[PDB]
C-alpha cells in the first residue's frame, strides 16, 4: 500500500550502487517504490566511481549572459523577490564577486545558525545569481544521468513537435553565492526535477510533500492576496519566499535536506520547494517526467496572467497512455482524482 510506505513524508537519501545507478528511470521508480515521491524531495548520492566531468578548471571563460540581482522585500518571515538584470559576466568574473568580502559567505559552526543569518539578512545587501544558464557541463561520453539526455518520456514534447522549453527539456547552469535563492514552487506543468551540483559550498532546500501542497497554497493566497486575485498560480511566478518558522506558526508540514557538491535532488511532481545556496558553487538541471506525471501535468493549475508561461499539451501523452480515457479528457469529462501516495507504474518490477 502506498500509504504504509514512507508515511511521515520525510526526505530520503539513496545510496545506489554502480549498477543501480545505471538505469534511470528504473531507479526513480525505485525510490518511488519505497515512498520517496511523498516528500516532494529526494536527494541520491551516486558511487565514488563516478565522475560528470574530469576536470572544472576550464570553465572561468565561460559566459553568464544574464545575471540577476536578487532584490528581496518583506518581513515577519514573508517576502517577495525582485529580479534585476545585470550585465554579462564570466565565471572568473562572477566568482571574484562572489568570494569577494563584501558577498561572501558569513562564518559559521552549525547549520542552523547559517540558516538564522539567511532569514534575517534576506533583505539586506543583493547578491548575484548566475542563473538559467544555457549548457551542460556533463562529458559528452558519460551516460549515466546524463542532464543532457535522461531520455525519460518528457522527450515525447520535442519528437512530436520540435518545441524546446529552456531548462525543461533542456540542460540549465547555475552559479550561485551565499544569499542567493530560489522561491517556493512546483515544477512547470508539475513535472519532476533533477538538480546536481558539479561543485563549490552547499545548497540547501525545503520541501512540503505533494499531498500537503494545497495547504501551502490556501496560506500563501491569505498572504498575498492581491497576487493572488492577479493569477490563479502566483506561485509560478517564482518570486515568492516563506521562512520555515511561517510554515511551523501555520501548521504546513514540511522538510529540511542540504545538498552537498556531487550529490543529485529529485524533485517530484507537485511538490512545493524552496532555498538558497551557501556560497560560491554550481549546479545542473532540467525537468523530467514518468508515466505518473502525466495526470499531474493533465491537472496543472498555471499561470494565467502572462503570455511567455511555460504551456506543454498534454494530448500527445492521453493518447498514447490513456488510450481509454482520450475521448473522455478531450470532452472535458474527465474527473480522475490524483492519490499523491500513489508511486509511478514503471515500479510494477519493484512493487
Ligand atoms: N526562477 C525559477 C525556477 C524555475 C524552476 C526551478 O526548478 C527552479 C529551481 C532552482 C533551483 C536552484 O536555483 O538551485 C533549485 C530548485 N528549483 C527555479
Ligand atoms: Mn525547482
Ligand atoms: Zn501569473
Amino acid at each position: 500500500e502506498s500509504e504504509t510506505l514512507n508515511p511521515s513524508a520525510r526526505i530520503m537519501t539513496f545510496y545506489p550502487t554502480m549498477e543501480e545507478f545505471r538505469n534511470f528511470s528504473r531507479y526513480i521508480a525505485y525510490i518511488e517504490s519505497q515512498g520517496a515521491h511523498r516528500a516532494g524531495l529526494a536527494k541520491v548520492v551516486p558511487p565514488k566511481e563516478w565522475k560528470p566531468r574530469a576536470s572544472y578548471d576550464d570553465i572561468d571563460d565561460l559566459v553568464i549572459p544574464a545575471p540577476i540581482q536578487q532584490l528581496v522585500t518583506g518581513q515577519s518571515g514573508l517576502f517577495t523577490q525582485y529580479n534585476i538584470q545585470k550585465k554579462a559576466m564570466t565565471v572568473r568574473e562572477f566568482r571574484k564577486i562572489a568570494n569577494s568580502d563584501k558577498y561572501c559567505t558569513p562564518r559559521y559552526s552549525e547549520f542552523e545558525e547559517l540558516e538564522r543569518k539567511y532569514w534575517k539578512n534576506l533583505t539586506f545587501n543583493p547578491p548575484i545569481y548566475g542563473a538559467d544558464v544555457n549548457g551542460t557541463l556533463y562529458e559528452k561520453h558519460v551516460d549515466e544521468w546524463n542532464i543532457g539526455r535522461l531520455r525519460t518520456i518528457l522527450d515525447l514534447v520535442e519528437k512530436e513537435s520540435g518545441i524546446t522549453i529552456e531548462g525543461v527539456n533542456t540542460p540549465y547552469l547555475y552559479f550561485g553565492m551565499w544569499k542567493t535563492s530560489f522561491a517556493w514552487h512546483t515544477e512547470d506543468m508539475d513535472l519532476y526535477s533533477i538538480n546536481y551540483l558539479h561543485f563549490g559550498e552547499p545548497k540547501s532546500w525545503y520541501s512540503v510533500p505533494p499531498e500537503h501542497g494545497k495547504r501551502l497554497e490556501r496560506l500563501a493566497k491569505g498572504f498575498f492576496p492581491g497576487s493572488a486575485q492577479s493569477c490563479e498560480a502566483f506561485l509560478r511566478h517564482k518570486m515568492t519566499l516563506i521562512s520555515p518558522l511561517m510554515l511551523k506558526k501555520y501548521g504546513i508540514p514540511f522538510d529540511k535536506v542540504t545538498q552537498e557538491a556531487g550529490e543529485f535532488m529529485i524533485t517530484f511532481p507537485y511538490g512545493y520547494h524552496a532555498g538558497f545556496n551557501h556560497g560560491f558553487n554550481c549546479a545542473e538541471s532540467t525537468n523530467f517526467a514518468t508515466r505518473r506525471w502525466i495526470e499531474y501535468g493533465k491537472q496543472a493549475v498555471l499561470c494565467s496572467c502572462r503570455k511567455d508561461m511555460v504551456k506543454i499539451s498534454m494530448d500527445v501523452f492521453v493518447r498514447k497512455f490513456q488510450p481509454e480515457r482520450y475521448k473522455l479528457w478531450k470532452a472535458g469529462k474527465d474527473n480522475t482524482v490524483i492519490d499523491h501516495t500513489l508511486p509511478t507504474p514503471e515500479a510494477a518490477e519493484f512493487l
